[PDB]
């Protein structure tokens, strides 16, 4: 596949597009590819594939030349496959985007290899914190103040842990989901300014204060009776998501792209949710995971010109809007975020905050399935040490390091 000589909006001439992307995404994804058949010849025939096969389905499909026009994945999962040639280069038509500046570019920088682009973003995933508002009531918090602080989040978690209800638990803990981790635990080290990877990407620094800190929080809840809901030290990731929307858990983050379920689950009479950015340890500090999928054009694509098509047509403010911004989603477009959400709910306005505000991040590396998001990854046995057993922290993060380095 080559972008050579494809036309600058790309080509609509009826073509099926084959686009694969993940089960945690699939809201977003269907309205997106909704909205582009109901208004284009060509047609996009989705593929949502489990979040955990996504690796092995792109493996495959790479050694037998079957992998999909567009192949979205999680943007920590795309710079390993930008290395090993997945993606059609795209860098011209990506340059020769007018509003390119407007994109979330922790997307493009996913797909960056030596200033060659391979992707744009998708759909963005940030993480934030939600509580339970109708537990705070019960518990003696102010229902409207999310914590400001990690000790301020132990703190609100072990009120709704008080409460000592059957089934009801301060806090939760994706202990097995690397990535849920990753996302729900490094924004408050990027919070208090501090680093996961080191200036060049090749080693982990897990060993710090802040992470110290949060990593102390969850050891706490884990030995306070109701601290972490039931099933956290095995939640495989399958099911991270499901203790909060069930009314279950006090406060925890989690992801943007689970709040509008939320939203509905309230309108239809349910309990209240609260939102907010992710504290830092240091009081009034904040920031994001700026996750989600980025996409490019795969190496098979036989459809380059009619896939770049659906790729342009997204980047576009007014797609985003009816996309993202009409559908309560967070867009992948800054000028969307500041201009599609002015009568949004609050708690939509605080998510986008947070991607304007600039502090969250994309980390980048090659090896970051296998430090990170692999069952059983070094940074899984770390959380799980410092957590529920006992760890030592400048060894487990050296495991990490020698994943990140290994050549
Ligand atoms: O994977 C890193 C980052 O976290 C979010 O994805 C989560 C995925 O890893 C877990 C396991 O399913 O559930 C998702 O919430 C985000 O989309 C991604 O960029």
């Amino acid at each position: 596949a080559t972008a050579e000589g494809i036309p600058a909006k790309g080509t609509d001439d009826g073509t099926e597009i084959t686009l694969w992307t993940r089960s945690p995404l699939e809201r977003q994804a269907k309205n997106v590819v909704e909205a582009y058949n109901k208004s284009h010849k060509n047609q996009v025939k989705l593929e949502i594939i489990p979040n955990d096969d996504m690796e092995g389905k792109v493996g495959g499909a790479s050694q037998t030349d079957s992998l999909p026009d567009i192949l979205a994945g999680d943007v920590v999962r795309i710079p390993y496959w930008a290395s090993e040639g997945i993606f059609t280069d795209i860098t011209k038509q990506i340059d020769g985007l007018d509003n390119k500046a407007d994109l979330q570019q922790g997307h493009i920088e996913a797909g960056t290899v030596d200033g060659a682009e391979y992707t744009l973003p998708f759909i963005t995933d940030v993480s934030v914190m939600v509580w339970n508002k109708n537990l705070y009531k019960e518990a003696g918090l102010d229902p409207e103040q999310g914590p400001k602080s990690i000790d301020q989040f132990v703190e609100q978690a072990k009120k709704v842990a008080a409460l000592n209800k059957d089934g009801v638990a301060g806090s939760y803990l994706a202990g097995q989901s690397g990535g849920a981790l990753v996302f729900d635990l490094f924004p408050s080290v990027w919070a208090d300014g501090e680093s996961v990877m080191n200036k060049d990407g090749s080693e982990a620094t897990l060993d710090n204060d802040s992470m110290k800190g949060v990593l102390d929080a969850y050891k706490e809840l884990a030995n306070t009776t109701n601290g972490l809901g039931a099933g956290s030290k095995e939640e495989t990731g399958a099911t991270w998501t499901a203790p909060f929307a069930n009314g279950k858990i006090g406060v925890m983050p989690y992801p943007n792209t689970s709040t509008t379920a939320l939203f509905d689950a309230e309108k239809d009479g349910g309990f209240e949710v609260g939102v907010a950015p992710i504290p830092g340890t240091k009081e009034g500090k904040t920031s994001t995971f700026l996750g989600g999928d980025a996409m490019g054009i795969s190496k098979d694509s036989k459809h380059v010109a009619q896939a770049w098509n659906f790729l342009y047509w997204l980047m576009q403010s007014d797609a985003q809007k009816e996309v993202f911004a009409d559908q309560g989603d967070t867009a992948s477009n800054i000028q969307t975020l500041k201009t599609a959400y002015k009568d949004a709910d609050p708690r939509i306005q605080t998510i986008n905050s947070v991607i304007i505000d600039g502090n969250g991040q994309t980390p980048k590396s090659p090896a970051f399935n296998e430090a990170f998001n692999a069952a059983g990854s070094p940074w899984q046995l770390l959380v799980q040490n410092a957590v529920w057993g006992s760890g030592d922290l400048k060894a487990d993060n050296k495991a990490v390091t020698d994943v990140l380095s290994a050549q």
